[PDB]
């Protein structure tokens, strides 16, 4: 059957082609800023109770288009350490409801690179707590940026494991 794929597209998370969204959410349920906004704009429905804790992920219903709010650890407030156990549990996170909705694909911005980041480049640590939580899912996943170095880096990394 099938072959589950890793794709990354640079482009507007907001306009994507896949079965489903992951936001970048804040735990508040806020419009937020960067993508959690550009998901604000397109699906404010999606915020309907969308409120959940840091390390978790919360699911609301945008007629039949599933929004996946992930709530990744902001590294200005958490420790290293205590930050990288929240990133991969919100990554764990999305990875079981992914799985329970049965979708056959998913759009995936990186969670706590850019706002959240706490000044420091983490592609490659949210991009690789992605693939530990992701890995074993069979649904196509496509990865959103907007920074062409960093599609260019991500892309890499896809290619690198096959």
């Amino acid at each position: 059957h099938h072959a589950p794929s890793y794709r990354v597209k640079r482009m507007d998370i907001a306009k994507n082609d896949e079965e489903c969204v992951v936001n970048a959410a804040n735990p508040r349920g806020l419009p937020g800023d960067g993508v959690c906004k550009a998901v604000y704009k397109k699906w404010p429905e999606s915020f309907k109770n969308s409120a959940t804790p840091v390390g978790t992920a919360k699911t609301v219903m945008c007629g039949t288009y599933p929004v996946i709010h992930a709530v990744g650890p902001n590294f200005s407030n958490y420790s290293e350490s205590e930050g990288d156990r929240e990133l991969a549990a919100a990554y764990r996170e999305v990875a079981k409801e992914v799985t329970r909705l049965g979708v056959n694909s998913v759009a995936i911005p990186l969670l706590s690179t850019g706002v959240y980041s706490g000044g420091k480049d983490r592609l490659t640590q949210s991009l690789n707590h992605l693939f530990t939580a992701m890995d074993s899912t069979d649904a196509d996943v496509v990865i959103y940026c907007r920074d062409k170095e960093w599609e260019k880096k991500i892309s890499e990394a896809i290619q690198m494991r096959t």
